[PDB]
């Protein structure tokens, strides 16, 4: 048997991620033990919902929770996890701090972004953002601006009501035009980028003389073809490397999976959040394997009880499970996976990309310790 | 014997605010009914703690909750209140959105601040912000910077370990001794403002040629006397007008209370947060009084239950309570109190202040519809 109960907290509509999760469950299945996921699908921005689901898993008796949060709900997660010693493994944006009991699959992007800016020798640009992943990056660029004498125009595009969102664009570009802004960073939710890209194309700002940096880890995850021929420079970041044999092999299978059975999966690419979901199954699997290999018993003796029991007394095995997960080092879709004591990715690589007439191309990479290295 | 129960969620050090709350309960109590508060003292930044306390008050069957939140716990409050139709009345920062079931006693400060900056005809300035407290008003000035043609140098003053503090704050100003920054916006809690004022004085930057804008609603809550004679301009905002008889008559009383019975309350001034709290007791009282004047029965028949009951079916009378709360229009320590449909203060007034050798003086006022008006 060896059935190991875990929770799965999935946003509604995260079909590809859940398909990647199930493929991960197949890939990393083993006779040693079985991960036994209990799945909740919910509105990840709704803290009540996230608390209900967390507590429901907790009372069932899970040994770890894999899932997602939003900026509206990250504090529910870090606070419940930290209080009860339950480990959360997530592909979402890294928490802004050193919160314990959170294993963060997603590498920090800020460093690479700052180096890229320096690399193109920008000292004046617009930073167009929303806040769904917090404001860490905004702070990082403001700090750099002050320190390197950059003139940054930083504008929150997150709050343009899509119910009348067009006069709002003209006024945005009017503001940008005041200083003839031509270098632009887009750090937004993926549909937000696409909205902004259409908006740019429409007013002819996708021509030569413009240069956009897409500040996310999935440059090729969405539709680049529409700005591929206008003449503007377009650059970005990619944590999933389709030239890795490991990734290449996975895509051979992924690309042929039955779409009815694996929604989101009959394609040549996989979104980085889905790749990280797949990699998370490997990490959890290795953690429980390592514990068993170390002869560390983590089996629950009694019921977890109510997540709101007062006083909140953390189970003693919590720390053990946190440590096992943080000590995992493996190779996955997102390259070398290793964590520091705070569950943040270290020793990872981010590929730096440029859009060219013949498609997106790697021009080099950013190293978690060597910064930006061009490929010759 | 008409006991309407309510909750009070008080941050673990909010002594003066609790004193203010207890005073308002006396001032506004009546033979009609007695608000019967149940009080929790808690780590307001701890979302788990906040959920526990909310759920504990929900189970008791309170008819509303007066309380405080933090930027880390605000989502817990809005989600739980919005889901369960439990009204939260608070002097905390207004929410970033139109969340329902939240009565925000504190007026928005962004308009007045943006207006004041324009008034002084600033184009280049430093903005000291406190990440602990939030970035919301910084963002508003960053959004506006293009259209209003400003060059903003934003510095985070928010992760200072009190160990150093002195050294950090001096390093900060001896760094603004680079771009020749002399116009500085504060945007901090009154304590952090005091700390900074203390260091500006020690560094000798409170002289003529520097100008500080304190971006909180309590210009005279702190000690201005010490920076009054240096020669620097110092401007701020004030919502509690001590020239009003209502306020003067209140302070007559407040200055008299025994400090042992009412911590924080043997003084001439009163923090705008405590004033908003006193005001909150009037609003809650009027709302529930008005529900009776309209023979809207709101008495719960059966137990409220568990905040984690599933499915979540909100009680029928929540919406009536919310509406009654939002329909209240009274005059209080913070001036005319009125709310829109999203529980935000409307038709309120913010006084504009400058520090003079003879003390703080009102120089004008800011209105929702008139914007900035020089007084004469
Ligand atoms: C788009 O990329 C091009 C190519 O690097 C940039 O043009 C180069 O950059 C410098 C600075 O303007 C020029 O002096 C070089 O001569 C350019 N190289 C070549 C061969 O074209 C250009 O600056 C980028 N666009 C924007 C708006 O930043
Ligand atoms: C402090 O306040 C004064 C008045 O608002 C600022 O401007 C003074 O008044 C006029 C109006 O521009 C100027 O022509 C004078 O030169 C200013 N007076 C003096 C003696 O400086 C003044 O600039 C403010 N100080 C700062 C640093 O903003």
């Amino acid at each position: 048997s060896n059935s190991i109960q875990i929770g799965g907290l999935f946003p509604r509509g995260a079909d590809q991620e859940y398909s990647a999760f199930r493929v991960g469950m197949v890939q990393f299945s083993t006779s040693e033990f079985r991960l036994t996921p209990h799945i909740d699908n919910l509105e990840v921005a709704n803290s009540f919902a996230v608390t209900n689901a967390f507590c429901s898993q907790f009372s069932r008796g899970v040994y770890a929770i894999f899932g997602f949060y939003d900026k509206k709900s990250v504090n529910t997660i870090t606070s419940f996890c930290g209080t009860l010693h339950v480990s959360f493994i997530t592909p979402s944006f890294p928490t802004d701090g050193t919160h314990p009991f959170v294993i963060q699959m997603r590498p920090d992007l800020k460093g690479a972004l700052l180096s890229l800016i320096e690399y193109y020798q920008w000292d004046k640009f617009a930073y167009l953002y929303d806040s769904d992943r917090g404001l860490s990056t905004l702070q990082a660029v403001l700090d750099s601006a002050a320190e390197k004498k950059w003139q940054v125009t930083a504008i929150n595009v997150g709050n343009i009501n899509n119910d009348k969102k067009d006069e709002t664009y003209r006024s945005l570009f009017q503001d940008l035009e005041l200083k003839k802004e031509r270098r632009v960073i887009l750090d937004c939710e993926r549909d937000k980028v696409n909205d902004i890209v259409d908006q740019v194309i429409t007013i002819g700002k996708h021509v030569k003389g413009y240069h956009y940096i897409i500040a996310n880890l999935g440059f090729t995850d969405g539709d680049l073809l529409k700005i591929q021929f206008g003449g503007a420079n377009v650059s970005g970041f990619q944590i999933v490397d389709y030239d890795d044999s490991l990734v290449s092999k996975f895509i051979e299978r992924w690309s042929t999976l039955e779409e009815k059975e694996y929604p989101g999966a009959h394609t040549a690419t996989i979104k980085y959040t889905s790749a990280l979901t797949y990699d998370a199954v490997q990490v959890m699997t290795e953690a429980f394997r390592n514990l068993r290999k170390q002869r560390i018993e983590i089996s629950r003796r009694g019921n977890a009880g109510d997540c709101l029991a007062n006083p909140a007394v953390p189970w003693g095995q919590g720390v053990e499970i946190e440590r096992a997960l943080k000590q995992v080092q493996v190779e996955g879709l997102s390259g070398n996976i290793k964590f520091d004591q705070n569950g943040k990715r270290i020793n990872y690589t981010i590929n730096i990309m440029e859009l060219k007439t013949n498609g997106p191309r790697k021009i080099g990479y950013w190293s978690e310790v060597d910064k930006m290295v061009v490929t010759l």
